C-alpha cells in the first residue's frame, strides 16, 4: 500500500543534513544539542564534515583540531549520541569539503601532470650537457622521455615589442578612467571598446597567442586579431573564440592559434558586444564584461589551438584546429624526431643542424584539500589504485578504529565524495600501459602532443589527444571510483557521490555507475554559483545506471542574509523534485559550540543557515521535514518515467546536456516563444548586469533554472552516454530499455553544440548500435524537429499543464504517481491532463497528509483530466491505483525577552515604537477568545484563515494542536477542536533572524546573547514585516 507509506513513511524517505564543524570549535554540549534538534525535526541522518582548523580561525579558541585525540573523542561522542537517538552518520573521504587529500600524501603519490623544458643546441658530438630542470613541485620531478626535434625556422619564438593601447568607444557617455590602460606591471584593463597594439623592430611571424591571465577573464579570449606592414592598413587575422571552461580554469594559460602572419604591427581589438551570457561551461562569462589581461605572448613555433585543454591539463572544450592554422608543413613526422631517452647531463651524437631538446617528465599538480584543517595536504593521484586506497585507510577507515568500533559499525553507514575541486590531471606511472590496453596503440612516441606540438597532421594530433582525454576519464571511474566502491562494500557502507565535471576531464555521467547514491546540488539565491548541469549529471546518471535514490545537496546559499525560512524554500525544492531528486540533504547545519550565543557559528555566512538556533527550528524545520518525508516516500516509489533520451556524444570532456542547449535541435518541442526568448537572451544586447545576492554583480542573461520548469512542455528527458548505449541499451517493444527501469521511446542525436562543436565523429560501434535501435522501432528524429510534440508518431505528452507548473511521474506495480507543483506565487485553477486511460485518480496533500479519494475527473481522448486549485507554491500528488473573526483583546507574549502587551488590533512588530518589539526576532504567543454560535454539523469543515503570516504559525484551539502553518494556504483545520460558545485561541508566530541582527548591528539588540560570524545583510536596510498580520476569518466548507 502506497497509503501506508504516505502516512507512515520509511526511514529511507527522511531528509538528511550536512553537519559542518568550523575551525575545530566543537563541544559535547553543542553536539548533544545538535543531534537532538536533528532528531526532533525528523531528520534521518547527517554527513559529518569538519571545515578548516585553529589556524584559519584562531579567534574561536577551537580545541578539536582534526586528527588530534580530542577531535577523535568528539567524533566518538557524536556516534554514541547518534546511536542513542536513532540517527545514521556519513563522513567524507577527506578533511574539508573536497576532495581526496591528506598530510600522509607525498608529491609522488599526488595528482600528476606532464611537464617539460627545452634548449636549442647545435648537433654533433654532445658531451656532458646540463639540461634545464622542468617544473618540480617541492623538488619532486621524474623524467619520462627526451626528444630531439629539427628546428622549423631558426628565429626566436618570441621577440620584444613596443605595446600601446587606444580607446575607440565613441558615443560619449563614458567614464574616461575606465577606458583601456596598462599599469606598471604591464596588466591591461578596459571596460570600453579598444585595441592593444604590438610594434616589432622587424616583421615578426606569429602562429599563436598565449593569453596569460590573473584569475579568469572571459573577455580576454574575445580579441579580434588584426595585422599591418605599413602601420595604417590593417588586415583581419582571426576573431578569437573562447574555449568552453569551468570555474577552475587558472592552472594553465590559453593558446589561440592563428594563420601564420608576418607583420611589423599586430592589433587586438576588443568590444564587449557579442559576449555570451555566463553558464557552468563558460564560467568566466558570469562576471562583469571587463577586459583584463596579464600578458599576451605572441609565439612563432606551431602549436595546436587550445592545446592546454586538449592535453587534459584543465577542463576545456574547443574546436579542432583548422588546416589554415596547422598544415602538414607545421607538424613533425615520427621519422624526423630522434629519441634520446636511452643516452640520458646528456652525452650523445646527433646529425648536423640545430636541434630542440624537449626534456619531458612528470610532477605534482600542487592541489590540496584546501578547506581542511588538521587533515590538510596533497590530493591523491586519481589514477593510482594504491594512493586511492591509502587515502581511504588514513581518514574514513580510521573512524572505525579510533572511535568505538561497535558503535561505528551501526551508525556510520555512508561514505561520501563531494564535487571535485582539485583540477585535472593527465599522467601517472601506469598511464602509458592503461592507454595501450584501452586505446590499442602506444602513446609514448606521441608524447610531444601533450605540449601541444603538432605531429603528422592537425587531425591525427587531435584524434590522439582525444584518446588521451578519453583514457583520463575512464581512469577516474575504473581506478578512483572502483577502488572507493570496493572499500565501501568492504566496510558495509553506501557510497554517495557528487559531480566530477567541470573541473576534472571526464565523462560527467560515467562515474555514477560505481556509486549507490548519485548526488546533485542546487543553490538558493545564488545564480553565479548554482549548478543545474551538476543536477542533471546526477539525475541522468542515476536514471541510466539504475540508481533509484537520488540525493541532492540543497539550498546552498553563497551569501545568507537571515531572512530565509521554509515558505520561500518550497518552490525551489519542488522544481528539483520535478527534475528527479528524491532525498534532500540540507546545506548546511553548522555546529554552534556555545549554548549562550545565537544564531552562532556559520560557514562564514554561506547558507542555508539550517540549525538549532534558527528562530523557526523547533516547529518550522519539523513541519517542512514532514512535507519532505511524505514527498520523498512517493518520489522514491517505483521508477521515474521519461520518454526522451538525448545522446551526449563523443567529445571529451563531456557531460549531461542542459535544456537550453537542445533548443536549436528541438525548436518544435520547446515552442516558438522559447525559441524567441533564447535568441533575445543569447544576443545579450547591452550585456546587462544584475546584483544577486547582495554584492554579487553578474550577467543578467545568465541561464536561470527557475525559467526552465517543464521546458519540453509535457515530456521528460535524460542525458545518455556512449557507455550506456553500448553496454546496457536494449530494444524491447519499440522502446530503448536499461536495467533499473528506464524506458525511452525517442533518442535525440543533437546538432553540433558549444560542448561538441566539431562534432566528434560517431565511432562505428555507436553507428551500429543506433542503427539496431532505428530498426527495433525507436524514434530517432531528423533535426531540427519542428512539430509541437511527438503525437504524429503516437507519443503524446505525459502531462499537459500550463506554464510554471513543475511535475514528475513515477510508476511501479502498485500504480502511477504525478507530482504537480505550482511555481508562481498566486492561487491558480487549471486543468491537468495526464497520459492515463481509465483509472480513478486521487489527490494526496503532502503538507497536511490528507488523502482525497473522490475527486472529479473527466476521461477524454483516452487521457484523464482534472481541475486543480493550487495556492501560491502549492504541490499535490495525483495517484492512480493499478465570515470574519470577532476576538476579544489579544495578549501577546514575546518569549525571547518576556515582553507582554495587550492589543485589540493585530500589528506589524517592526512598526512598534518599543525597540524590543520593533527589532524582535523569534517567537511570540498570541492568546485570545472567540464566540462560535452553532454546533459543528456533520460533513461540515471549519478553517481558521490566518491571512498574512510573517512567517510561520502554530494554532492551538481549546488546547488542541491544529497544525504548524508555514506555506499557503495559511489556514488551520480547527473542525475537531471547535466548541459551542467561548473558544480559546492560542497562536505561536515566529519570524526570521534578520530584524534582531539589524537591531544588534545598530546597538538596539532586542535581547542578549546575539552573536554570529555571518556578516552579510540585506542591501535594502529595512526591517522585515513580522507577526500575525491577518486578517483572521473562518471558512466553513463541506
Ligand atoms: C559551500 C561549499 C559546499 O559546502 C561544498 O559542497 C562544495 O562543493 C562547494 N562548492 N562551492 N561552495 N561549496
Ligand atoms: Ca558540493
Ligand atoms: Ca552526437
Ligand atoms: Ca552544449
Amino acid at each position: 500500500l502506497l497509503r501506508e507509506q504516505f502516512q507512515n513513511p520509511s526511514d529511507e524517505a527522511k531528509p538528511w543534513t550536512f553537519w559542518y564543524w568550523m575551525f575545530g570549535a566543537v563541544s559535547k554540549e553543542g553536539i548533544t544539542a545538535d543531534l537532538e534538534a536533528m532528531k526532533r525535526a525528523g531528520l534521518g541522518g547527517t554527513y559529518l564534515m569538519p571545515i578548516k582548523g585553529i589556524k584559519e580561525g584562531p579567534q574561536y579558541n577551537g580545541k578539536a583540531q582534526q586528527l588530534t585525540p580530542e577531535w577523535w573523542e568528539m567524533v566518538r561522542f557524536s556516534m554514541e549520541e547518534a546511536d542513542r537517538l536513532g540517527l545514521k552518520l556519513g563522513m567524507h573521504i577527506c578533511d574539508g569539503f573536497a576532495l581526496a587529500g591528506g598530510p600522509w600524501m607525498t608529491p609522488k603519490e599526488s595528482m600528476q601532470k606532464i611537464v617539460w623544458s627545452d634548449t636549442i643546441v647545435d648537433g654533433g658530438k654532445i658531451k656532458g650537457l646540463h639540461l634545464p630542470q622542468p617544473e618540480a613541485y617541492e623538488g619532486f620531478y621524474e623524467d619520462i622521455s627526451l626528444f630531439a626535434l629539427p628546428v622549423k625556422e631558426e628565429a626566436a619564438d618570441v621577440m620584444p615589442a613596443q605595446i600601446t593601447c587606444a580607446n575607440i568607444a565613441t558615443g560619449n557617455h563614458i567614464d574616461i578612467k575606465k577606458t583601456v590602460n596598462m599599469d606598471d606591471a604591464g596588466v591591461i584593463r578596459s571596460s570600453y571598446p579598444c585595441y592593444i597594439q604590438y610594434e616589432y623592430e622587424q616583421p615578426f611571424t606569429c602562429r599563436n597567442i598565449e593569453i596569460i591571465l590573473s584569475g579568469n577573464n572571459y573577455q580576454a579570449h574575445r580579441l579580434k586579431v588584426m595585422a599591418s606592414d605599413d602601420g595604417v592598413n590593417y588586415r583581419l587575422v582571426k576573431q578569437l573564440v573562447p574555449a568552453r571552461q569551468g570555474w577552475q580554469n587558472t592552472d594553465e594559460n590559453s593558446t589561440h592559434a592563428i594563420p601564420a602572419t608576418t607583420a611589423r604591427y599586430f592589433r587586438f581589438y576588443w568590444t564587449p558586444e557579442g559576449s555570451e551570457p555566463g553558464s557552468e561551461d563558460m564560467d568566466a562569462a558570469k562576471w562583469k564584461p571587463n577586459l583584463k589581461i596579464k600578458e599576451l605572448r605572441l609565439h612563432r613555433e606551431a602549436r595546436l589551438d587550445q592545446w592546454e585543454g586538449k592535453a587534459g591539463l584543465v577542463w576545456r572544450v574547443a574546436s579542432s584546429t583548422k588546416k589554415e592554422e596547422i598544415g602538414e608543413q607545421d607538424c613533425y613526422a615520427l621519422s624526423q624526431i630522434i629519441n634520446l631517452t636511452d643516452p640520458f647531463t646528456l652525452t650523445a651524437t646527433l646529425p648536423k643542424g640545430k636541434w630542440k631538446l624537449l626534456r619531458m617528465g612528470h610532477t605534482a599538480t600542487g592541489h590540496t584539500n584546501a578547506t581542511a584543517g588538521g587533515g590538510k595536504g596533497l590530493e591523491c593521484d586519481k589514477f593510482n589504485p594504491k594512493a586511492v586506497r591509502k587515502q581511504f585507510d588514513n581518514w574514513f577507515a580510521q573512524a572505525f578504529v579510533k572511535t568505538n568500533p561497535d558503535v561505528a559499525r551501526r551508525v556510520l553507514k555512508y561514505m561520501h565524495v563531494d564535487s571535485w575541486e582539485c583540477g585535472s590531471q593527465n599522467w601517472s606511472d601506469t598511464f602509458a600501459a592503461e592507454f595501450r590496453k584501452r586505446r590499442g596503440y602506444d602513446l609514448m612516441p606521441y608524447l610531444p602532443l601533450l605540449a601541444g606540438i603538432p605531429m603528422e597532421s592537425a587531425e591525427r594530433s587531435e584524434k590522439i589527444l582525444r584518446d588521451v582525454r578519453t583514457t583520463i576519464g575512464e581512469l577516474v571511474v575504473d581506478v578512483f571510483y572502483q577502488v572507493l566502491a570496493d572499500c565501501a562494500k568492504e566496510y558495509d557502507c553506501q557510497f554517495s557521490a557528487e559531480c566530477v565535471a567541470p573541473t576534472m576531464v571526464s565523462d560527467g555521467l560515467l562515474h555514477y555507475q560505481k556509486v549507490d547514491l548519485p548526488m546533485g546540488e542546487f543553490w538558493l539565491n545564488s545564480p553565479t554559483h548554482d549548478k543545474p548541469n551538476d543536477m542533471l549529471d546526477a539525475i541522468s546518471g542515476a536514471h541510466i545506471y539504475g540508481k533509484n535514490i537520488i540525493q541532492a545537496e540543497g539550498f546552498t546559499e553563497v551569501r545568507g542574509t537571515w531572512n530565509e525560512h521554509p515558505g520561500i524554500l518550497k518552490a525551489l525544492l519542488d522544481r528539483n523534485y520535478a527534475l528527479g531528486i528524491n532525498r534532500l540533504f540540507f546545506h548546511v547545519y553548522v555546529h554552534n559550540p556555545w549554548l549562550d550565543r545565537k544564531p552562532g557559528m556559520t560557514l562564514d555566512g554561506i547558507g542555508l543557515f539550517f540549525q538549532r538556533d534558527q528562530t523557526w527550528w523547533n516547529k518550522g524545520a519539523k513541519a517542512f521535514c514532514e512535507y519532505i518525508t511524505r514527498c520523498q516516500s512517493l518520489l522514491q516509489y517505483g521508477h521515474p518515467v521519461a520518454d526522451i533520451a538525448v545522446f551526449t556524444g563523443e567529445e571529451m570532456p563531456r557531460r549531461s546536456i542542459l535544456p537550453e542547449r537542445l533548443v536549436p535541435s528541438l525548436p518544435g518541442i520547446f515552442g516558438a516563444e522559447r525559441v524567441e526568448s533564447e535568441r533575445i537572451r543569447l544576443a545579450n544586447e547591452g550585456q546587462p548586469l544584475r546584483v544577486r545576492p547582495v554584492g554579487v554583480t553578474h550577467s543578467a542573461n545568465m541561464s536561470d533554472p527557475e525559467k526552465w520548469v517543464n521546458p519540453l512542455r509535457g515530456y521528460a528527458y535524460d542525458s545518455f552516454n556512449k557507455d550506456a548505449l553500448l553496454r546496457l541499451a536494449k530494444a524491447e517493444n519499440g522502446r530503448m530499455t536499461l536495467p533499473g527501469g528506464a524506458s525511452y521511446k525517442v533518442l535525440v542525436l543533437p546538432l553540433p553544440r558549444p560542448m561538441n562543436p566539431d562534432p566528434a565523429a560517431l565511432s562505428p560501434e555507436v553507428k551500429q548500435k543506433i542503427n539496431e535501435l532505428k530498426e527495433a522501432g525507436i524514434l530517432i528524429p531528423s533535426l531540427p524537429y519542428k512539430e509541437d510534440d511527438f503525437s504524429s508518431y503516437g507519443l503524446e505528452r505525459d502531462l499537459i499543464v500550463p506554464e510554471n507548473i513543475a511535475w514528475t511521474h513515477r510508476q511501479g506495480e502498485q500504480g502511477d504517481i504525478y507530482f504537480i507543483a505550482n511555481q508562481l506565487e498566486e492561487t491558480r485553477t487549471f486543468t491537468a491532463s495526464m497520459r492515463i486511460d481509465g483509472r480513478k485518480p486521487e489527490c494526496w496533500n503532502p503538507v497536511t497528509g490528507e488523502i482525497n479519494a473522490d475527486i472529479p475527473y473527466e476521461q477524454k481522448s483516452h487521457r484523464t483530466e482534472i481541475t486543480l486549485t493550487l495556492a501560491p507554491n502549492e504541490s499535490v500528488f495525483i495517484v492512480y491505483p493499478a465570515t470574519g473573526l470577532e476576538a476579544t483583546e489579544y495578549t501577546v507574549t514575546f518569549t525571547a525577552n518576556g515582553k507582554t502587551i495587550q492589543r485589540q488590533e493585530l500589528f506589524d512588530w517592526s512598526k512598534e515604537e518599543d525597540e524590543q518589539i520593533r527589532y524582535y526576532s523569534g517567537t511570540a504567543v498570541y492568546k485570545t477568545t472567540f464566540r462560535w454560535k452553532s454546533k459543528v454539523k456533520e460533513d461540515q469543515q471549519v478553517y481558521l484563515n490566518l491571512g498574512k503570516v510573517c512567517d510561520l504559525a502554530t494554532v492551538r484551539v481549546n488546547g488542541i494542536d491544529c497544525g504548524t502553518i508555514w506555506t499557503a494556504p495559511y489556514r488551520a483545520d480547527i473542525t475537531a477542536a471547535l466548541k459551542k460558545g467561548v473558544n480559546e485561541l492560542e497562536i505561536e508566530v515566529t519570524n526570521t533572524w534578520a530584524n534582531a541582527l539589524k537591531g544588534a548591528d545598530e546597538g538596539k539588540a532586542p535581547f542578549d546573547g546575539i552573536w554570529t560570524n555571518a556578516k552579510y545583510r540585506r542591501a535594502e536596510n529595512t526591517l522585515l514585516p513580522a507577526g500575525l498580520l491577518g486578517p483572521l476569518n473562518f471558512d466553513v466548507a463541506n
